[PDB]
């Protein structure tokens, strides 16, 4: 089985990827994997897999769906890497008299144009019942993004950010910033993505790897002690933070043995973002790019006979 490169995010959804590697589920299966941190989210993703980077990146979901919708068709969505939601918390400055409110929003500050960050605004825009945000503030990281909001020096000024609640509760609580809303993903929050490259090169090694992913659910889901000492010790999240967030999690323990749920992958991502605005293109143009990229199996060896 060829090497793989496998580009993740650093959080503490990537737990279960660790303990495939400290399990050796990995070598178990005859795999090589190299695995690439990604410490900026799922935008640089697509990036590694455009440029061949990487042959496999683990991101949020419409991220890859938005792309795909957008007219990517050399990425493909594999298979669900987290089934439950994703927790969005909207922040804003320690002492802002102007914002109290999230329909009192109006510059919004984001990581990167097309982020979550950004993708998230426009969908509490249109649940809040307010016309879409207009000013963004490309603030790169998630520093710069509690600064911004805190009207600090160096960098310009904002309303409010969206970033992961689990994440942002530290600076809740030395009240850095301050929680003015949240907000789930309609949608599974976490997909296995692949690029055509690799997908036609290196499908043996993919199914391998995904079935791999699974084992190291399955151990994540039977040693939450571990999982929480582990996510504590080497991710920026307390202990009693990284416990709180395990019961809102489930990872897809039945990855890679049936088919990702077409109806929250693929529906609800698409019917959810169009109606917000986030895309322009037509319903069956973005249909009929999903049918194609978006997998409705699961990956399969060569029978004996070929
Ligand atoms: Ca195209
Ligand atoms: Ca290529």
């Amino acid at each position: 089985l060829p090497t793989l490169k496998v580009a993740y995010i650093p959080e503490h959804f990537s737990t279960p990827l660790f303990f495939a590697q400290q399990q050796g589920y990995y070598k178990a299966h005859d795999l090589s994997i190299e695995f690439v941190k990604v410490p900026e989210g799922s935008g640089r993703l697509i990036n590694l897999l455009n440029s061949n980077e990487v042959d496999i990146a683990i991101g949020l979901t419409e991220a890859f769906i938005a792309d795909i919708a957008k007219g990517n068709e050399n990425i493909h969505v594999l298979d669900t890497y987290v089934k439950s939601p994703l927790l969005w918390a909207v922040s804003t400055g320690s002492n802002r008299d102007d914002v109290t409110d999230a329909k009192q929003l109006k510059r919004i500050g984001v990581s990167r144009i097309g982020s979550g960050s950004y993708v998230m605004s426009f969908v509490l825009a249109h649940q809040l019942g307010v016309p879409s945000f207009d000013q963004f503030q490309v603030l790169s990281n998630f520093k710069n993004l509690r600064d911004s909001v805190n009207l600090k020096d160096g960098v310009e000024g904002s309303d409010a950010f969206m970033w992961e609640y689990f994440t942002s509760k530290k600076y809740y609580d030395n009240h850095e910033i301050k929680q003015i809303d949240q907000i789930y993903t309609p949608w599974s929050s976490w997909v296995v993505a692949t690029s055509s490259d690799s997908l036609q090169a290196k499908s043996d090694v993919i199914k391998n790897f995904i079935d791999a992913v699974n084992q190291g659910i399955q151990y994540y889901n039977e040693h939450v002690d571990e999982a929480i000492e582990y996510i504590s010790s080497n991710l920026d999240y307390s202990a009693e933070d990284a416990k709180e967030w395990t019961k809102t999690v489930e990872f897809n323990s039945r990855i890679g043995k049936t088919p990702l749920d077409w109806d929250t992958i693929v529906v609800k991502t698409k019917d959810t973002l169009k109606l917000a605005g986030v895309l322009a293109e037509s319903d069956d143009v973005i249909l009929k790019r999903l049918n194609s990229n978006v997998k409705k199996t699961n990956l399969q060896l060569d029978g004996d006979l070929e």
